């Protein structure tokens, strides 16, 4: 007893039509929409914000934008999941009745499977921690006016993008929706996981090796059995209209080593002495000096994340990026803060 799920694959590539075919003088709004909820932008602008003016919301974030990418790619590398594009091209599904019509743009042609959406779910993660925590610190203060205009504004982050997925064919409605609502749950289920603060140093290195474990384990597991992980490469490459927008990577651990570095180069910041005396130091916590941290910081990494690590070979490539992603929270609650309140010093 198993029925193809044609049904939902058509409701969606007839969803892409109807999107398109109306809202033409619109495709640099959605591109543009695509390219902000990237995930490089809660380690980079979100984190040293947030963690500043609250010390718990940032590490609360860091955690929860961590997990989801974890699960997306354990989760991705087990479902199979087909794309807008490149479904009506190939099944034949409209074989006795009619084809629609589905341009391409550059943003298009993704080489991966997408059964987890990653922006949706990323993006739910880290504003919903965002919402929550700006209502619960804004307690002090009828008040039906802050709390409807922050979630009408989070909801209509979230349905923009998933109309900016749906809109350049790159994934179905109900895999956003499923992201989406993933998202919450993961972000939810870390509200109320109080171990993660004050965590020692000896913790987060075992949490960090068993997460690298686990997913070296489950990949060498799936490659023991029969299950292919390439299927998405040669079909990519047949049914996109240009082989040069297409982006063929060699990377099978690409990510994880980046979340796991960050994860690991939180926990020596936060169990690091030097942290200690700088943002926990005496008289040194007020609001100006704070507000010189967070752009200090802000305009370090924007310059300091201009830099491609050699990939002429593979194994220098992922230290390097892991080396990275760990300085990332390593330099900006850390150093910075010790150099500003040296600065302080004379």
């Amino acid at each position: 007893m198993e029925e193809g799920m044609n049904v939902l694959h058509d409701f969606g590539i007839q969803s892409t039509h109807y999107l398109q075919v109306n809202y033409q003088d619109s495709q640099d709004w959605f591109i543009l929409v695509s390219v902000i909820a990237d995930l490089r932008n809660a380690f980079y602008v979100l984190f040293p914000i947030w963690f500043h003016l609250q010390e718990a919301v940032g590490i609360k974030l860091l955690w929860v934008a961590v997990i989801g990418d974890w699960l997306n790619l354990v989760f991705k590398w087990i479902l199979f999941g087909q794309r807008p594009y490149w479904w009506v091209l190939d099944t034949d599904y409209y074989s006795n009745t009619s084809v629609p019509l589905i341009k391409q743009f550059p943003v298009t042609c993704e080489t991966g499977p997408g059964s987890p959406s990653g922006h949706a779910m990323g993006t739910a993660g880290v504003y919903y921690v965002m919402v929550t925590s700006t209502l619960s610190i804004f307690q002090g203060k009828r008040f039906r006016c802050l709390n409807v205009i922050l979630w009408l504004g989070f909801w209509a982050v979230q349905l923009n993008v998933c109309l900016s997925r749906i809109y350049l064919a790159a994934h179905f409605p109900h895999q956003v929706v499923a992201g989406v609502l993933s998202g919450i749950a993961v972000a939810e289920t870390f509200s109320h996981i109080h171990s993660i603060y004050n965590a020692s140093l000896k913790k987060y290195f075992l949490i960090t090796f068993f997460l690298f474990s686990f997913a070296i384990g489950f990949y060498l597991l799936l490659k023991g059995l029969g299950v292919d992980l390439l299927w998405t490469l040669e079909k990519a490459q047949r049914w996109c209209e240009q082989p040069e927008w297409v982006h063929i990577d060699t990377t099978p651990f690409a990510s994880l080593l980046k979340n796991l570095g960050t994860l690991f180069g939180l926990g020596l910041a936060l169990n690091s002495s030097m942290y200690r005396e700088s943002c926990k130091g005496k008289l040194s916590k007020w609001l100006p000096f704070r507000l010189s941290s967070i752009v200090a910081s802000l305009v370090l990494l924007h310059v300091f994340d201009s830099l491609k690590p050699p990939s002429q070979v593979e194994l220098v490539f992922y230290v390097l990026s892991f080396c990275k992603s760990a300085v990332v929270p390593l330099a900006s609650v850390s150093v910075i803060p010790y150099c500003l309140a040296q600065v302080l010093g004379q």
